[PDB]
């Protein structure tokens, strides 16, 4: 699959992260990210996708070595970590045709796994609106503990 790039944006307290909500198949909440274009550098794709989805330009803030990368079903997703962005920042996507809403979420309240259905003796996982963000949460919390305190 084609690699994806984006950002995990945190506020100044390091408490909260910015998630975006799409439509249809992308109807839940997830980090801003998207597919890399031909010959485009990872940092440029991340900034591009983040600016298209949030209206916020991370180019002056990206640190090259500060990201979380996950390979999920053979697609690689790398989110650059961008702390310190004020919570009163005005985010607006380029078009409401792709992005429904943009919100801050408390990191400590976000799930870092989906719940099974053991109550009902049924296999699998219950739906969770944070399903695209979930795989990054534990690695983010571990990364913040290491790199900050
Ligand atoms: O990325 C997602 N959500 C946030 C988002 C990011 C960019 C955007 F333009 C709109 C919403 C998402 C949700 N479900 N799927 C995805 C991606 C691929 C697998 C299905």
């Amino acid at each position: 699959g084609v690699p994806t790039y984006g950002a995990i944006i945190l506020d100044e307290t390091l408490e909260n992260v910015l998630l975006v909500q799409g439509y249809l198949a992308k109807s839940g909440w997830g980090f801003p990210k998207g597919k890399v274009n031909k010959e485009e550098a990872p940092h440029d794709c991340a900034a591009r996708e983040v600016f298209e989805e949030t209206g916020f330009d991370i180019k002056d803030y990206i640190c090259k070595d500060d990201y979380i990368e996950l390979r999920i079903n053979d697609q690689l997703a790398r989110l650059y970590i961008i702390p310190g962005i004020p919570k009163d920042t005005k985010f607006n996507p380029k078009t409401r045709r792709e992005i429904r809403n943009i919100e801050w979420f408390s990191i400590e309240k976000l799930p870092c796994h989906r719940n099974d259905m053991t109550p009902k003796s049924k296999l699998g996982l219950a739906p969770n609106k944070f399903f695209m963000a979930i795989p990054f949460i534990r690695p983010l919390r571990d990364w913040l503990s290491r790199r900050f305190g």
